[PDB]
């Protein structure tokens, strides 16, 4: 029961460009931004999903004239209105970046290889995604996300002073009961696109319940958790290509060192750790003296498969040795000779 035979667009919400723009588009891609100065929730600093920087916030803001607020004015109902179609066409939208396999996450090991369909018959990651979303537009709402966009800063702030004049007084509790009330409703926007997928999709039967009946499930570890797991994809990802280059055992006399193919592989891998280092250290710090007695490491491989083999401590690790010895990290012995 819903209006999936009811077609709609709005404007403000392209299609999504984070990981970089859908083939035959090139680039574009955004990246985590972690900044030292800012609060997330209680603590200092966060690191900001591409996914996040991409969020259809529709007719909440109007992007015309160097931007400003479209929700000034209205009444809750008007304002629930506009996120239940913003959280809407953010479900299409990430279901076209899953489902072309743009997204990251939504990714083979193998270069040109389709990622596995999950096992309700959804393209890889696209349940993830949405989740993130939904947790994203919920701190939004609540005032509780991070204050990185002086614009959303003012929609955080908006919100407030609709929902304080349009409900009875008893302020930010407020807020946080109002969004209770209507978070089933704005879930069933997201169960509701996911029902019109049917309309362009034949892999199963979709009833809407795939990304769970109920929505997710802490932005912060939220975040962290996406990292992670867009991490350990790569990191496959970064394996497979130095397994398809340097095994075949091309060793060229100097005992021997790598060479071609394989040593470029190998070193883009060196490179690509190397850049998410700082990322790792932030994210890991901030929930580890948060959640006392919880390991970061932890966190990752219960959630994701493809963090399994992942030794993050090894990875990451700042120890002396570890540079001259281990000159690609965990790969350094596909990338050594004999």
């Amino acid at each position: 029961s819903c209006d999936l035979n009811a077609t709609n667009y709005i404007r403000g919400c392209q299609s999504k460009t984070y990981d970089g723009k859908i083939f035959p588009g090139k680039g574009g891609e955004k990246q985590w931004i972690c900044k030292d100065t800012i609060i997330h929730g209680d603590t200092n600093g966060a690191c900001i999903p591409p996914r996040t920087q991409n969020l259809c916030v529709g007719e909440l803001w109007d992007k015309s004239y160097g931007g400003r607020s479209n929700i000034k004015n209205d009444t809750k109902e008007l304002l629930k209105e506009k996120i239940k179609n913003a959280i809407h066409k953010e479900t299409e939208l990430l279901y076209e970046y899953h489902d072309t396999g743009t997204a990251i996450i939504s990714k083979n090991d193998k270069k040109g290889q389709k990622g596995k369909n999950d096992p309700n018959g959804l393209p890889k990651g696209f349940c993830h995604a949405v989740q993130r979303s939904f947790i994203d537009y919920k701190n939004m709402i609540l005032g509780t996300s991070v204050n990185i966009y002086e614009h959303i800063g003012k929609l955080q702030e908006d919100i407030k002073k609709i929902i304080e004049k349009g409900t009875p007084q008893q302020s930010t509790e407020n807020v946080n009961a109002w969004w209770k009330g209507i978070e089933r409703e704005m879930w069933d926007a997201v169960r509701c696109a996911i029902t019109k997928i049917n309309k362009k999709n034949n892999n199963s039967i979709f009833n809407g319940d795939e990304c769970g009946v109920s929505p997710p499930t802490d932005q912060s570890v939220s975040w962290f958790k996406e990292w992670g797991e867009q991490f350990c994809i790569e990191r496959l990802r970064y394996e497979q290509n130095i397994r398809e280059a340097c095994t075949e055992k091309k060793c060229i006399n100097s005992g021997d060192k790598i060479q071609g193919a394989c040593k470029r592989k190998c070193e883009k891998y060196k490179k690509y750790i190397s850049e998410k280092k700082q990322e790792w250290d932030k994210q890991k710090t901030k929930y580890e003296n948060k959640y006392v007695g919880k390991s970061a490491s932890d966190l990752l491989k219960e959630n994701y498969p493809e963090c399994i083999s992942a030794n993050f401590d090894f990875i990451f690790n700042d120890n002396i040795e570890y540079k001259t010895y281990y000159p690609y990290g965990d790969y350094s012995s596909i990338c050594s000779c004999e």
